[PDB]
């Protein structure tokens, strides 16, 4: 009754009289003085919320699994209230069911990390997508998690068949059948090792040629899991422009 | 209704709950409810918080809400966040303590996924070898990769806030802002995606020849760039001399 941060309301199918908590009409951001009213509540919501808000007392109305949606309203100049209204079926006795009763929830916090994430979500896909260098993602053990635009180009795998396999697949070998274990001496030894500090060697494609490249690594954690993220650049125009420009300089001395 | 309901009155210390909120502790049905059960389903530092909770709302009265998983199905467990008011018997007395058992595992999944998407961009802001610039609708920087800073001379702390006209020399510096307003208002085939060589300009003064890679984005109304840049003056010297030894035997 006191503090708690909720809303409560409650309202009957039959008669459509509705009692709503004072911590519910700050949420509602209007109420001073006005008595509750069910065609207040549904004059607070943007049109389209308040079909929604109706189609679900609807469908509680007939069987029904609860009752939960969320909407915004419109109580600052800049800035809307989220709340997320839940609510409950109790019948009378085995006749009808009378009233539902609910809580209203302040779900402004939780909003923003859920825009915060399809933010970086949608950066992800433009980065993956525009970024000139192949960029790839492996976890602990080898397995590919992402695999960027430039990475299906060089190395002839799309990002569907490449996902979920193991990264020694762009490899020949030797390299590939001792992959998995180079990984997992790194993460043995943890040491300031070969992560960032950019070697050459040689991948392959799905073709089956094989290229010289330079690779980048950079490390994280999450989840009690490390990923890797490495940054593919091919070197083979620049070997190649590199040995005719050693051979025409030879072409004297 | 996917909530659960219970209150613990400060008199006589019971506790009752719903038969929702025993299924989200974990609790069999035949069980009954009890404070001293309750707390046995948290772990030691969740259960010390929510003692230490308890004992700050009687001595305040400003709500209750505690958020703890519980091993409810071994593997994994079940995020609870437990949220509370408090009646009072008389105008001196705080006797009961009354509220909801909410269940935030999907909301707690958000919270992870973000988590893993932060860490991951500052991993590709220091491991990316090109320099990656993002900027807004209107050129100011966003976001300035550790290759940026050695390539421009700029701390990713000076250079967010700026414009990236910053980094360039005349006449590109004071049409740049117009160069984005014509393409968001004419977007069709324009640059963005092919990349012509341009010259960049670092904090020094100095001029280098580069080529960028520009994609787009759409967040909460507004666009975004992101930019990869490559140095060309070592692509250039190498070329340069190709065409100096090739043309100078005649
Ligand atoms: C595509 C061709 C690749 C080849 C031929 C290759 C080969 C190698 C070799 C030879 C080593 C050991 C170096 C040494 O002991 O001196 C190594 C280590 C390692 N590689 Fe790969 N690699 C490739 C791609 C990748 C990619 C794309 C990633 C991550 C996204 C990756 C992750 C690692 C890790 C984590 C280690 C151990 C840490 C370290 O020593 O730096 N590899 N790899
Ligand atoms: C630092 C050196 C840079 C120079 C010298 C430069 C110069 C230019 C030039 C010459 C154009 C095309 C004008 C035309 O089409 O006639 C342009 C367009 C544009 N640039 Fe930049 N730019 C630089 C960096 C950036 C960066 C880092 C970004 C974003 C991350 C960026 C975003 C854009 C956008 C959005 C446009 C308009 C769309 C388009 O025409 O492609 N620029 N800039």
């Amino acid at each position: 009754i006191e503090g708690f941060g909720v809303g409560t309301w409650d309202l009957d199918l039959k008669t459509w009289a509705l009692d709503w908590s004072d911590t519910a009409r700050t949420l509602l951001g209007i109420g001073q003085d006005q008595p509750a009213s069910y065609d207040l509540f549904l004059s607070r919501l943007e049109p389209d919320d308040r079909e929604r808000v109706e189609s679900a007392i609807k469908r509680v109305s007939e069987r029904g699994g609860g009752f939960d949606v969320s909407f915004r309203v419109a109580g600052t100049s800049n800035a809307g209230q989220w709340i997320r209204a839940r609510a409950g079926l109790i019948r009378d006795e085995a006749g009808t069911a009378r009233h539902l009763s609910g809580i209203f929830l302040d779900i402004d916090e939780e909003k923003q990390v859920e825009g915060a994430l399809r933010t970086r979500e949608t950066h992800l896909r433009s980065i993956l997508h525009t970024i000139p260098d192949a960029m790839i993602v492996i976890d602990g053990h080898g397995i590919i998690q992402l695999f960027s635009t430039a990475a299906e180009r060089l190395f002839g795998w799309s990002e569907l068949e490449a996902i979920g396999q193991n990264v020694n697949i762009l490899m020949p070998e030797p390299d590939r059948s001792r992959h998995d274990s180079y990984i997992s001496r790194y993460r043995t030894t943890s040491d300031p090792h070969i992560i960032g500090i950019g070697r050459i060697v040689t991948g392959k494609r799905r073709d089956g040629t094989t290229f010289p490249m330079h690779l980048s690594i950079g490390e994280m954690q999450s989840g009690g899991e490390p990923y890797f993220t490495g940054f593919v650049r091919d070197l083979t125009e620049h070997q190649q422009t590199q040995a005719r420009l050693q051979e025409l300089q030879s072409e004297l001395v």
